[PDB]
């Protein structure tokens, strides 16, 4: 058995091409049902019914995370992604922009000619704007650091398994404690920010209590910094993969979003995810049992060539983006911070280019070390500068 592990993409990948190929729908040790085609992960995804986001109907003695929007579903999920959907809007995303600029430039004006991108700025921006869009302060940007990392390697081989389920509530228990002190905070003197508007808002004519609303946080917070580090990572390695892009990138800075999406398709920074299935059903003329868990390969999906021509070719003029970004989802759970992202990394690439003119990867640097499991990124990035306003006579 044995899928590949994140950390060597090149194995990954090409057992990927192998089972989109010979095995598009396959069940594994675990009873777990790997879909590998674009057009059947689409399927898998558009069908909410029989493809339920919560995951708690296969983990044995699991009741559901109260609260938790990535695992409702329709008619439940509407209405808790209500409470939030008019903070990320384009309009009201794109009023960020001075402030993830101011940060960035600030960031990026302090490195040295050889640096660790990802602790100079792709995990400080994300981190930063994440922290402000929930009103939290500065001085618990660190722990935020932590517990993500420590989620992220959490030990895991069978995803059914109840005991993950308990270490995975474990691991987050200090973070969703320290939440729910904030959100007791916002009820008693709102502020402009995400949590006072999850805390004061109306569910089915009733609050948030307690627990579902420190959960929902948390589920924001998480989701609102890993995968935008992950990504901003996967641009400059792949543009030092594809550097003639840099260049291009420089004499036209509105190629950059282009640059965006295509990382995005090229290296998803969250390659899988995970459904249930409600009833007996087919993906592809596959059988697949009621109540087993399924995990839609983002990544085979964005490599497949039925959905896209010559699909290892890093290509940024490819015509995909927008809605259709799979690497953001697809349906109704489709990325609420979609518009964040994609700004956070236009902003990050546009003041990279500024700055430096170019990153080069020093890929021999020994922190550069990608993650074993779940995102699909590197731990660092240890960088060198094309030029930079330091250099002198
Ligand atoms: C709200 C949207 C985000 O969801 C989470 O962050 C939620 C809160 C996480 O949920 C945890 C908490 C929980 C109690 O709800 C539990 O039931 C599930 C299994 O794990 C993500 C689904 C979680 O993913 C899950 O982590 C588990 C430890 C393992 C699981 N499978 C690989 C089995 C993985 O999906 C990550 C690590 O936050 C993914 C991040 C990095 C993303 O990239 C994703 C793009 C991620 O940012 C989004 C999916
Ligand atoms: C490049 C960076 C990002 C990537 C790759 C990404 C990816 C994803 C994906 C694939 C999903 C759907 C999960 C599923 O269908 O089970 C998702 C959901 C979500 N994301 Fe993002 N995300 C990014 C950034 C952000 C940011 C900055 C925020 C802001 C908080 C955010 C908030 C959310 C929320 C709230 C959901 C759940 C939506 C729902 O279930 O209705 N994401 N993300």
């Amino acid at each position: 058995d044995e899928v590949p592990g994140m950390a060597d993409e090149t194995a990954l990948l090409d057992w990927l091409g192998t089972m989109r190929e010979k095995q598009p729908v396959w069940q594994d040790r675990y009873g777990v049902w790997h879909v590998f085609r674009h057009a059947d992960v689409q399927t898998v995804l558009r069908d909410t019914a029989t493809f339920s986001s919560d995951p708690t109907r296969v983990i044995e003695g699991a009741s559901p995370t109260p609260g938790m929007i990535h695992e409702i579903d329709p008619p439940e999920h509407r209405a808790l992604r209500k409470v939030v959907s008019s903070a990320f809007t384009p309009r009201t995303i794109s009023d960020l922009e001075p402030r993830i600029r101011d940060v960035t430039r600030s960031l990026l004006a302090d490195a040295g000619e050889s640096f660790d991108l990802v602790d100079v700025l792709a995990f400080p921006l994300p981190v930063t704007i994440v922290a402000e869009l929930l009103g939290l302060p500065p001085m618990d940007h660190e722990q935020f650091g932590d517990w993500s990392g420590a989620l992220v390697d959490i030990q895991m081989d069978d995803p059914t398994d109840p005991a993950l389920a308990e270490r995975i509530a474990d691991v987050l228990n200090p973070l969703t404690a320290y939440l729910k002190a904030r959100c007791a905070e916002r009820r008693a003197d709102p502020g402009d920010d995400l949590i006072s508007r999850l805390v004061l808002a109306e569910v089915d004519g009733r609050a948030l209590d307690d627990e579902e609303a420190a959960n929902f946080s948390t589920a924001l917070l998480l989701a609102g910094h890993i995968t935008t580090t992950v990504l901003l990572g996967n641009i400059v390695r792949t543009l030092d993969e594809h550097p003639a892009h840099w260049d291009a990138a420089a004499e036209d800075p509105g190629r950059i979003p282009a640059i965006v999406e295509e990382v995005l398709r090229y290296r998803p920074p969250f390659p899988q995810m995970q459904r249930t299935t409600t009833k007996a059903t087919e993906v592809a003329g596959v059988p697949i049992p009621a109540d087993v868990m399924v995990n839609t390969w983002v990544l085979s999906a964005n490599r497949d060539s039925d959905a896209h021509d010559d699909p290892d070719r890093f290509d940024p003029s490819r015509k995909s983006g927008g809605a259709a970004q799979l690497s953001f989802g697809h349906g109704v759970h489709f990325c609420l911070g979609a518009p964040l992202a994609r700004l956070e990394n236009r902003v990050a690439l546009e003041e990279i280019i500024a700055r430096f003119g170019r990153l080069t990867v020093d890929r021999d640097d020994e922190r550069l070390r990608h993650f074993e499991q779940i995102v699909l990124g590197t731990r660092h990035l240890p960088v060198l500068a094309g030029s930079s306003p330091r250099q002198s006579a």
